């Protein structure tokens, strides 16, 4: 009853060709598959796993298969049957969001940075009502394609992300769909940035202190004051007062069809003093 809503593919149509990253327990691969070829990743589970691992591997085949929405990343099908057992999901050739701004930096305008940060608040708001919490919602975690649209994914942790995780999720490990808010929150701030570190070089321990001390972090350069505001909002320590998913989308939506509202620039901070005549 797990893969209802996954499609079985049969091994003979998938080829993988090249490696791209490290599962749980097997290879990730880019690859091509042929239905009706089209790129894939998938995502393999090697001889040798455990229990957990395969209820963990199929379990995340099935939500995936359950969820269908423009901002989160297709499931092509599951190979159940044979081993290797495997998730095969669409390929972007533009790749994660984070690598992609840096490569990128200062080639959007603002209103295409913040149609990117509609889509991925309409996945959220999407996973939350499906009742899924996120739990690692970051710019890492999310791909691009090539009519920059952004489709929300989970490919594990890379390291726990601390400066991405609100507060009660560190300290008792209360993750919801509010401290995925607050995640939200810090990808608007990867996106406005063009993929900067959030706090530099701050380490873990001392980006903990800074919030818990009321610190946050500044505008980006040429940033919207509606977009500051809205992630300043997401950061709220209270629990309750962050906006919701509905929240976000809803004003996110308003900004882009009245444009002119993103021409108002929250005051940039300047670091550095230039003096000249
Ligand atoms: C194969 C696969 C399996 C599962 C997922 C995935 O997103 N699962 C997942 C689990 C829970 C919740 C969600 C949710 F959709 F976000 F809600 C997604 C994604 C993929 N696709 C994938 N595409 C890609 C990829 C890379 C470059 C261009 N296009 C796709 N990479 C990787 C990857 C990279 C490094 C380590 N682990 C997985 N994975």
């Amino acid at each position: 009853a797990v893969l209802k809503f996954t499609t079985e593919i049969h091994p003979s149509c998938v080829t993988r060709q090249k490696v791209i990253g490290a599962g749980e327990f097997g290879e990730v691969y880019k690859g091509m598959l042929k239905t009706s070829e089209v790129p894939v990743a998938i995502k393999t589970l090697k001889a040798g796993y455990t229990e957990k691992q395969r209820v963990d591997f199929l379990g995340e085949a099935g939500i995936m298969g359950q969820f269908s929405h423009h901002n989160i990343i297709r499931l092509e099908g599951v190979i159940s049957k044979y081993k290797p057992m495997m998730i095969i999901t669409e390929y972007m050739e533009n790749g994660a969001l984070d690598k992609f701004l840096r490569e990128k930096d200062g080639e959007f305008s603002v209103l295409q940075l913040v149609g990117m940060l509609r889509g991925i608040a309409a996945g959220m708001k999407y996973l939350a009502n499906m009742n899924y919490v996120h739990r690692d919602l970051a710019a890492r975690n999310i791909l691009v394609n090539s009519n920059l649209v952004c489709k929300v994914s989970d490919f594990g942790l890379s390291k726990i992300p601390i400066r991405w995780t609100a507060p009660e999720a560190i300290s008792y490990r209360k993750f919801t769909s509010a401290s995925d808010v607050w995640s939200f929150g810090i990808v608007m701030w990867e996106v406005m940035t063009y993929g900067e570190r959030p706090y530099w070089e701050l380490s873990n321990h001392e980006v903990m202190k800074a919030i818990n001390d009321g610190f946050r972090l500044p505008t980006p350069m040429d940033c919207p004051s509606a977009i500051y505001q809205l992630m300043m909002q997401c950061w709220q320590q209270e629990r309750a007062r962050r906006p919701k998913f509905a929240d976000i989308v809803s004003i996110l939506d308003k900004l882009i069809r009245a444009p002119d509202s993103l021409k108002t620039l929250a005051d940039f901070d300047p670091r550095v003093s230039i003096r000249l005549p």
